[PDB]
């Protein structure tokens, strides 16, 4: 329950908003 479940809720901004700046994809 880390993919999305609640990843939603450890997203610094939203989805997809500014998560290619520093951080990519931390959810992998």
């Amino acid at each position: 329950k880390y993919e999305i479940t609640t990843i939603h809720n450890l997203f610094r901004k939203l989805t997809h908003r500014l998560f290619r700046r520093n951080f990519g994809y931390t959810l992998r």
